[PDB]
């Protein structure tokens, strides 16, 4: 720890130097370190990088990568910070400049897939506690909008940031007595679904499910679209590929319905 505290000194007390390589990331905070502190202390002594080892000492919290050149990253508060340091860092006809260069990168994307996890994981606890989807969590559309401290995030990042991908898609052919509902031109199928889980319906996001798997603690979302015809074309964004109780209950209980 003694030896990490003054390696991290000399790093941060000569800058522009040609051998070392020192970035910050900050991430899209919303709540602070009140609910971030035990999350950036389990992402410090998690989110690590393949061929290395990323080892946390006790007595200051900072990291120090190991084989399995020194690089480290501190755990503060609200801010991270970087150090490298290396023989030659711009030395890239073999040395360790263009290995420098390409972990650098790799530490800045995974710091940015790291702030969004922690933003889309945020999305969905809120809208597991509260039944409520935020604007971060999906894009308000027309319909949306027509039918509608944490402010930190919310005016540093614009909305999509905590948006999560189609983690999983469905196509399922309808009969030839759901190419209508009770509504002209809009088939039963959205009312079956509504009926069948208005338990889980969002109230700010219409047409979407939110449940946390029991085992997995999943809590995706549902959209499903009618695209010809009015057949049935469902997407499930979650964090992660959800596993069997998503995967096919959901499907059973339509097919039933």
């Amino acid at each position: 720890s003694p030896a990490l505290h003054r390696a991290a000194a000399h790093i941060h007390s000569s800058p522009g130097r040609s051998t070392c390589l020192r970035q910050t990331l900050p991430l899209s905070f919303v709540f602070g370190p009140e609910r971030s502190l035990t999350q950036f202390k389990e992402e410090f002594r998690r989110l690590h990088l393949p061929g290395h080892v990323l080892l946390e000492d006790p007595d200051s919290g900072f990291f120090f990568v190991a084989a399995g050149f020194w690089l480290i990253v501190r755990v503060l508060q609200d801010r991270v910070e970087v150090y490298a340091h290396a023989r030659s860092l711009i030395r890239e006809d073999g040395g360790p400049g263009t290995e420098c260069r390409h972990l650098q990168q790799l530490l800045v994307r995974r710091v940015g897939e790291i702030c969004r996890e922690v933003n889309q994981r945020l999305l969905l606890q809120d809208l597991h506690d509260s039944h409520v989807c935020n604007s971060l969590l999906v894009a308000e559309s027309e319909e949306d909008l027509w039918r509608s401290g944490y402010l930190a995030a919310t005016m540093q990042f614009v909305p999509g940031h905590f948006s999560c991908d189609v983690v999983w898609g469905t196509v399922i052919r309808v009969h030839s007595r759901l190419k209508m509902g009770p509504s002209m031109g809009v088939s039963r199928a959205i009312q079956a679904l509504r009926s069948v889980l208005n338990a889980f319906s969002v109230v700010n996001r219409k047409n979407m499910f939110v449940y946390q798997e029991r085992a997995t603690k999943a809590v995706y979302y549902l959209r499903l679209l009618e695209t010809s015809d009015r057949h049935i074309q469902l997407l499930v964004h979650g964090v992660g590929q959800a596993g069997p109780e998503i995967t096919d209950e959901l499907v059973r209980v339509l097919c039933r319905r």
